Formats: C-alpha cells, structure tokens, sequence
C-alpha cells in the first residue's frame, strides 16, 4: 500500500498539496520544453534559410528583393524593412552618418525585442530548478515535524510504526528533486540554443547594417564625383 | 496543545521570536507584492497606451501635441520635456550633434532614475529570500540545541519528551521556507516585468531620440539648401 | 552550568577559537554598519545639499560660484575643479571636442575613484556573510567529532553524557548562522544605498558634463558668428 | 559482495539507473576534457606561431603575405581575409572611417562566432556539475526511503539488515560528487585556457585593425599630399 | 591512537587520498598567498611610485624624460612606450583622431593583458574554495559509507565499535572546510587587491592617453595657426 500512488493518497493536506505542486511544476516544465523548443528549432532552421539566402547580397535592394519571398512572420523581411524604412523616412536628410546611427539604433531595439521575446519560458525554468528543492524540502520538514507530532501526541517508541511518515516525507523532496533537474538541465539546453539564436539574429542585423552602411557610403561617393564638376563649374 | 499556533506559544523566546520575523517578512513579501505589483501593472497599461497614441508621430511637435494630454505623473511627457528642454536650452547653439549627444545623456540619466524607482522592493524581496531559510535554520538549531540541553540537565534518554521540542524547532525551519519560497517566486516575476517595463521606456525613449534626431538632421538639410543660394550670392 | 556563557568557557580550544572569531565578526558587521552607513548618510545628505544648489545653473561658472562655498571634502566641487582645470589645461587647443571627450574620460575616472572608496567595508561584509556559516559548520563537525573520539575512547553508550558535546558544537553552528545573516543584510542595505549614491554622483558629474558642454558649443557658436564677417572681409 | 561492483549489481532499478547516469556523466566529463582540451591547446599553439609571424608586420599587405602560408583552418588569415575583403567590398568608397567602422563591425563578429565556437563543452560541464550532487542526492534519497519502506512493510527494528540499503544510497551520492567535482574542476580549467585564447584572437584582430587603420590613414596621407598640387591647378 | 594524525594513519586509502589532496590544497592556497600577495603588494607600492613621478608631467616627452629612469620591468614605462610607439608609427599620417583611437585601442589592450597576467592564481583560489567542501563531503561519504558497510559485514549493533569511523569520517570533511575557507578569503582579499590595482594601472593609461590627446591637441592648434598665414598667402 506503499507504492508511488499509494504514499501519495495516504498522505498529508499540507504534503499532498506540495506533491501535486510538483507535479504540476514538471508539467510546465516538459511542456515549455516541448512547446518552445518546438518554436526555437523552427525559427532557427528558419533562419538559417534566410542567412543562406542573403548571404549572396550586395546591396540593401538585391537583400529586399530576395526577401519578398520569406515568410511572414520571419525577422530577416522585419530587420530589412527597419533599415529600409529608416531609409524613406530620412529621405531628403543628407547626414548619412544620421541614418546609420538611427537604423543602429532601431536594429538593436529590434534585435532587443526579439531576444527578449525567445526566451519566454526561461522564468518559469529558471523559478521551478530553484525553488522546486526547497519545495520539496518543505514537504519533508512538514512530514517529519508531523512524524514528531505523532511520536509527541502517543508515546510510542518504535519505528516501525512512523516509518510511513518518514517515507512520504521523503518522497517529497525526491519528488522536489525529480522537478528540479529538468528545470535546470532544460534551462541550460535552452540558453545554449537561445544564444546560438540570439547570435544568428544579432548577424543578420549586422548583414543589414553593412549593406546599408556600404550602400550609402558608395552612393554618397558617385554624388560627390558629379557633383565635383559641377561645384568647378559654380566656383569658375 | 501542538496545532500551529499550540506550537507557537509553547515555544522559546528565541524561537518565537525567529518565528515572528519570519511572518512580519511573510506580510512584508506579500504587501510588496500587491502594493506594488499594482503600482507596476498601471505603469504598464499606462505606458502601453502613451506608446500607442505616439506610434503615429512623425516630428518631436507632434509627439509633444500628443502628449499634451497624456497622464501627469507620466514618463512620455518627461521624455519629451528633456528633448524638447534640450532643444531650448541649446538653443543659438548650431551643432547639432551636440544637442543628440547632449539629449541622449540627459534621457539616459532619466530613464536609469526611472528603473531604478521601479525596483524598490527588490532588495526587500532579494534579501528575504535569501537570509529566511538561514533564520529558520538558525532557529531550528537554537531549538534542537535547546532540547540536547534539555536532554544533558535531566537524564531523560527516551524521545517521546523531547518530541515537541524537536517539533517546535522544525516548524521553524517550515516557516523560513514558506517566507522563503514566495520571496524568491515574486522577486523573479517581478524581475521579469521590470525588464518588461523597462524595455518599454527604453522604446520610448528611444522613440525620442529618432524624433529629435530626425527632425534636427532635417532641419540641418533644409536650412543648408537655403543657404546655398547665400554662398553663391557672397562668393561671387 | 550550560548557559551562552557556561557553554563557551567548558568548550575546546579550537570551539573558543572558532567562537571568539565568530563574535570577532560580529563586532566587525556592526561596527562597519554604525561607522560607514554613518559616513554613507551623511555624504547622501550632502550631495543632496549640493544638488539642489548647483540645480539652478546655467554655465560652468555659475555652478563654479555657487560651489565655491560648498564642503572642503565634497564631490561636486572636485569634479567641478576637474572640469574647469581642464578647460585652462586645454586653452589655446580649439578642438572642443578633444576638450569634451577629456573632460569625459577625467569625470569618468573620478566618479569611479569615489564610488570605489564608497564601498569599502563592502568586502568585509560579503566575506564573514559568506564564510560565517561555514566557520560554523567547521565548529559544530569539531564538536561533533570530539563527540565521537569521546564515544570511542570510553565505552559509553548513552545520550546524557554525549549531550553538552553536542550542544557546544551546535552553538557553534548557530552563532555562524547569528554573524552571517546580519552581514547579508547590511550588505544588501549597504549595495543598495551606495548604488543610489553612485547615482547621484552620476547624475552630478553628468551635469557637469552638459554644462560644459553647452558652454564649449554656445562660445564656439558666438565665435563663429563674428568670424563669418572676418571671412567676408579676408576673402573678399 | 559488497564491493563497488557489488553494491551497484544488488540496487534497485532506480539507483542503477542513476549509478550509470552518472558514470556516463563521468564518461562524457573526461571525454570532453581530452577531446576538445587537445584541440584548444592545438589552438592556442596554433595562434601563437601565427602571432609571432604577424609580430613583425608592418602593413595589411605584409601580413596578408606572411599569411598565405597559414594554416587552412587558422584564425589570423580568416580575419585577414575580413579585412582584405571590406577594403574590396568597400572599393570606389572614399568614407575610410566608414571602412574602418565596417571592418571593426565584421571582426568582432567573426571573433565573436570564433569564440563561441571554442566554448562548446562548456554547457556540459557547466550542467554536469551543477546537477549531479542532486542526481546523486536523488540516489540517496531513494535509497533511504526504500528503506524506510522496508522497514515499514517487515517489523524489523535492528540495523544490521537494513544497512546494506543504505550503503546503496550513499554509494549513489558519492558517485554523484566524484561526477560533480572533475566537472567544476575542467570547466574552471576550460574557462581559463578559453580566456586566454580569446585574448589571443581579440590580439590578432587588434592588429588586424590597427594594421587597417594605419594603412588607410598613411593611404589618405599621401593622397592628400599629391592633391593639393592640383587643388592649386583647380583653383587658380 | 586517534590524535589528528592518529585518524590520518587509521584511515582508509581513499579517504587517506582525500586528505592529502585537501592539505595540498592547503599548501597551494598559503603559497599563492605569500607568493602573489607579496608580487602584487611590490607592484602596488612600484606604480605607486611611478604615479606619483609622473603626476607632474605636462607632455608626453616631460612623462618620458621622467620615465627614463624607472624599473625595467615596470607598468608606466610599458604604456609610454606604446603612446609614443604609436606616435612614431604613425608619423607622417595627419589623422590624429586615428593616432588617439589606434592608442586607446592599443592601451586598453595592454592594459587587458597587464590586468590578466596579475590574476593567475585567481582560478586556483577559486575552485579549491568552491569544490573544497565537497571533496571533504566526498571523504565523509565514503567514511561512512565504509562504516555501514562495516555493521552489514558483522552483525554488531553498539556504536562504540563504529564511532572511530564515524570520526575519520568527519575529519575529512573538517578539514575540507579548512581547506576551504582561506580559499574563499584569500580570493576576496585578492580580489580586491588586484581591483585596486586595476584601477591603477587604468589611472596611469588615463594620464597617458590625456597626455597624448593633449599634446596632438595642441600641436594641431600651433600647427592651424601657422599655416592660416600660408593659406591667405596661397588663396590670395
Ligand atoms: C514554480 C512556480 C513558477 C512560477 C514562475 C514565476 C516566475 C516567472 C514568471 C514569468 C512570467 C510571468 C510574468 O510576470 O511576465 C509576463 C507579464 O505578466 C504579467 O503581466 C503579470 C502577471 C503576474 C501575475 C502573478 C500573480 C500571482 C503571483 C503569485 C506569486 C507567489 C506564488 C507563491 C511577461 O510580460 P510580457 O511583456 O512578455 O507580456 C506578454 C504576454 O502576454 C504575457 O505573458
Ligand atoms: C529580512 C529583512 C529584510 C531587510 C531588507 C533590507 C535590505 C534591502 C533594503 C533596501 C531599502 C532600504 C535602503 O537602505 O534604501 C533606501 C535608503 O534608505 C536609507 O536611507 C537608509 C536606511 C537604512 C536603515 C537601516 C538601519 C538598520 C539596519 C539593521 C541591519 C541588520 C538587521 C539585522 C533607498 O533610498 P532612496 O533613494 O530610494 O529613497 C526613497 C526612500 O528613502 C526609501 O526608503
Ligand atoms: C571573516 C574575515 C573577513 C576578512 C575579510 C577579508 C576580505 C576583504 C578584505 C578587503 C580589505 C583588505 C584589502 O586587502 O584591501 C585594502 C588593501 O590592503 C592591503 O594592502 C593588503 C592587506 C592584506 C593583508 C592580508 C594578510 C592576511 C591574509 C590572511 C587570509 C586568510 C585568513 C584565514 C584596500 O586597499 P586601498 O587602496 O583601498 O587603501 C585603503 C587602505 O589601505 C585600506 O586598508
Ligand atoms: C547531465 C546532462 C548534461 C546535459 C547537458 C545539456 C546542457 C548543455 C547542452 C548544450 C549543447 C546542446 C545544445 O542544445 O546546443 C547545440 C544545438 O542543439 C540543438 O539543436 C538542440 C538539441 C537539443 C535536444 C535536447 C532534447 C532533450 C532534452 C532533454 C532535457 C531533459 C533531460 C532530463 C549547439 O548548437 P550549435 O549552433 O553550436 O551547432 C553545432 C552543433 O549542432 C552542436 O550540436
Ligand atoms: C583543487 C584543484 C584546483 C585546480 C585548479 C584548476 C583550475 C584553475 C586552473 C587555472 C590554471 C591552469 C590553466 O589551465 O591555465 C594556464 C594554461 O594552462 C595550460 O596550458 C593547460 C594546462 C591544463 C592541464 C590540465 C590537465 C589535467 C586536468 C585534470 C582536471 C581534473 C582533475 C580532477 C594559463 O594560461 P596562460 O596564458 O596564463 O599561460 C602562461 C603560463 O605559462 C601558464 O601557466
């Protein structure tokens, strides 16, 4: 009568309660595991498609035409339209040094929000792999502290009557640290992969800021070799 | 006699008072949260319709017309009153990457002063988490030190006399956990929408300074075509 | 016989050392509190004094008049003074820039001299808060230990006589537990008021830094002013 | 037969999975350590001939020729080549801050994508020793209450039967230390060496932009020079 | 027979193997103490000097002159070096924001270099604080591991047979923490020894780049100066 399922439902409000807390803490954590790692492995095989694709850009409309086709909901098309973007808005502003600060400036806010937005479930795992040994070492301490209660009320000297007790307790903070490794080991996995994501994001922003910065300094240069004949035929 | 409040009041002055900073920390993890979880939550409804109504601006006057009715203990209006503070104190001042630079400074400086006035539980929630399972331990051994003195001053060898002094030591060291637990839980929510509320008025701020650098470097560009005609009418 | 003083005095020499250096850090937290979050106050309550004064000015030297009059060991007339002494080392150089960069890299460097003599205790506190238990924990496994050397030695098979042993050795381990947690919390009290007074020293050599600033951009901006007519004269 | 081998052969099926969790953990600590210890110092010494035969180099061309009889997989002529390149990429472009600012852009992306791929291992080692004293404190605590379950299903009160139980269990924990403690040590050995290794390559691309910057710098010098001979053609 | 090194020669082979590993641990920790600690005090009172030498420099030639005569294997002299290296190297380049960039970049690295060479012992203080305690957690663990598998192997139920175990036991654990806790205290003092130095060997690359952007500053200003007089002559 002392299985798993059998220690649980001959325990404790207060121990029972702890239990299933953990239960439902390991739950979250394979769920999180299967549903987000799910969506970080699509989106970075995504965007591996996208680097390959713009890796054989050279300017910042050849990078838009090849992303027409991208899908929707991708980052390279966002990150090109910012610095595209910024482009028209600051048209008919000769700084260009301007427009490279600025579409810095909004690429990294870009690149800030879309790094904060991957790692979503990393609170919840980083939360559940701390406090979930200390749970389960609440469950214990309560099982012993009603062990003694026991012990304290009957006086009762023998062990193997509050052996039981001291099994659910423990149960509890095995039960605690079943929840807390995968938190921790998932976690990690998860920064791992965050970062390597968080890497190719950071790339492409960077690809997009050398094929603006690149662009401008290029058509700035052929404007200045015009306009040299022209400034020779106003000072003359 | 040994319920949760029977254990209580027939414990030491040490462990009752272990006990109590345990629930005075309790109240104040749980006022902390709810008087300034709310505080937090309105200040991220808040800032999320500022940010709305000024998505659409397109100048820095504009954003001030816009933001002429915003709330009054806002922080859109005091970032736009340092941009546009700037622009006055600066202005017959005619380097205009001065003025950005000048203006970053002063809204970095403000939105640090605004983070740092977000998080003024945290140390509370930070340090209760960390030092409470060290209380309740540091009660839990001044009880089970006090029942081995217990044990040496009367030679008493059996364990069903010195059960509800054992009992009482472990239900301090439950309650460092039950202060610890929530402690640690609501500091990293709060971490989490702290650094979401806080990458909202470094957008928003951000928005500032792309609305005074664009208009600035478009200013600059309309002013330097009207001159242009001045240089060619004094160099002749 | 067995009271906090009887059981230290009937102790073993390595368990009154371990004690009287335990009591040693205590003496050394609350010293390091009462004698250094005396002096963090009071330059708190100082610069707060000196911010509100140099609030109203609008140049170098007005600030500059208004800090002649300010504490001989202060902050913001030492940074005032590194502003200024860089403004006459750097006379007769025209690049304002240079000047502004300088004058950025000296403040830069002194904010970080002052915030670094601010916490000094600071390393005190975080090592007893974090060595405390374990100098303990290595009392109460002597006290243990001499425990078992003691069952082992004679053959004796009861509790009463082992009992003070035990309870000297677990007054070890709570006295750690009594000098590591007010060193975590002065810490943490400590960190958090020394960050908001390294912020004040931020925000006051930021305002130095913009007031020289300004002053640098309007004077060149009044000096070119009256040059274009000297240009107008020269290459006409 | 209760030898290492003997204990693990008499566990139970959920301490024998833990034992051979952690000797694979063992497996993969000391794996990592000879496998990819070998190709950093493989690295290290590989960069620092390659750092002394860039040592005596005097322009980006010099070193691009001494680079040619690299190593195929070598760190220095892959950054050589990023430099090479933008100074092609960015040909008929006259902005050479805008090349240099481009260039800096690049390395520190490549020397970032270079650096990460150094620390692979390291997440392993990193959650190697960081879970397993809980694996092993898993172990034990199924052992013990295991035991305790024994003890409870047969009225058996003396030790001598349920000791071989409890050898078991700490048998797992300290399986889990001796998988822990290599863990933290070749992480804390890795961590070093890796430092040193990129401090290496950020050397490399020091030089790589200092060689770049002087040449563009010493390039502008002496186009200057020769132009302002036809400046005087021009505007006479 | 159960002195202190009465347990040792008692011991099993590995926790005798435990204990020697922690008493070289031992040895390592005093010997990085009075070896580096006395190398990074002789460095503290040497740049001590040198600083206050070259606090009265105006030039970089003054703070050379001054530094011809210091120690050879010095901090100050290596920085001056490359200040004026750099001013040689790039001689005959007029772009002297790209000699007061390729500087500071030379510097700070330099300066990284100085910094990570002063911190050697740092990993080894650092881990055998770190795993010190659970390699004398490891002995206990086998000690008394040992000991239970000793009452299973004879039927013996008394602890005055066992106890001498149960305290070799614990000796490797104490001794674990005295291993341990200078380790923790030696990396704090140095810790802030060498951040103390650190920021000394920051101020003297300060001077020196405020030193080198103040002299290319002013020859920039003379050299303007002079050859606005060859411009009215050449323009008119
Ligand atoms: C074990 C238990 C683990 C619990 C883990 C909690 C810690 C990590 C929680 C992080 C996520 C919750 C959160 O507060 O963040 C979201 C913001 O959440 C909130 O707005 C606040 C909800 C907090 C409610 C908490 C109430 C109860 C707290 C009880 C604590 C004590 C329990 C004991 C994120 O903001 P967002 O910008 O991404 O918004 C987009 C999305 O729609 C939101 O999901
Ligand atoms: C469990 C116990 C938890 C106690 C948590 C203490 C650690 C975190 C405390 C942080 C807040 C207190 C603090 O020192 O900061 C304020 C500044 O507080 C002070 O000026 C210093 C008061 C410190 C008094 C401490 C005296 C007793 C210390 C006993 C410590 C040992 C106890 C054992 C902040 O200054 P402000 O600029 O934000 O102004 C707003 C307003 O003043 C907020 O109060
Ligand atoms: C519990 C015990 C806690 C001990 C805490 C020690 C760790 C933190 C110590 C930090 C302060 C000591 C220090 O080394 O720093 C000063 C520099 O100290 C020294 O020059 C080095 C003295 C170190 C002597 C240590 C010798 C014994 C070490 C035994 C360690 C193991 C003990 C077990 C700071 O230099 P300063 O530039 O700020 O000048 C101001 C003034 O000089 C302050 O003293
Ligand atoms: C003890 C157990 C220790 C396990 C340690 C796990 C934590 C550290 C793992 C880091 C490496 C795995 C990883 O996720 O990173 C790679 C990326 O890995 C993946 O794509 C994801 C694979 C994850 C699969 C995990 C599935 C099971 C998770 C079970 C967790 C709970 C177990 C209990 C790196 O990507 P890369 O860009 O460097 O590409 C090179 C090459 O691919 C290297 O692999
Ligand atoms: C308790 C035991 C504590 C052991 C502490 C080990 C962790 C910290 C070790 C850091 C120093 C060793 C190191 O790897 O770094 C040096 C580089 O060392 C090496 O090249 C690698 C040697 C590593 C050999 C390790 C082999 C055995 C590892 C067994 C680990 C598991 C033990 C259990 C530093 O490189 P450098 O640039 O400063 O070179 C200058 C100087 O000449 C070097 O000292």
């Amino acid at each position: 009568d002392l299985s798993i399922w059998g220690m649980y439902q001959h325990a404790d409000a207060v121990v029972k309660a702890v239990m299933i807390g953990l239960v439902l803490a390991s739950i979250v954590t394979w769920t999180i595991l299967f549903a987000k790692g799910s969506e970080l492995l699509r989106a970075k095989r995504r965007l591996r498609r996208e680097q390959l694709a713009l890796a054989e850009a050279r300017s910042l409309d050849e990078a838009s035409e090849l992303a027409q086709n991208f899908s929707p909901e991708s980052v390279s098309a966002v990150l090109l339209n910012d610095a595209q973007n910024e482009l028209e808005l600051s048209a008919e502003s000769n700084d260009n040094n301007g427009i490279k600060e600025r579409t810095g400036f909004r690429l990294e806010r870009r690149v800030a929000a879309y790094s904060r937005n991957m790692g979503r479930g990393n609170g919840f795992l980083a939360t559940i792999g701390a406090i979930s040994p200390f749970v389960g070492l609440f469950g214990t301490v309560w099982g012993i502290m009603n062990s003694f209660i026991g012990i304290a009320h009957s006086q009762t000297t023998n062990l193997a009557v509050v052996a039981p007790g001291i099994a659910e307790a423990l149960l509890a903070t095995a039960m605690g640290l079943v929840a807390a490794i995968p938190a921790v080991v998932i976690y990690n996995i998860f920064a791992r992969v965050i970062s390597g994501h968080r890497a190719q994001v950071g790339d492409v922003a960077a690809q997009v800021l050398l094929l603006q910065g690149r662009d401008l300094d290029l058509a700035a240069t052929a404007e200045a070799k015009r306009s040299q004949h022209a400034h020779q035929l106003r000072a003359g």
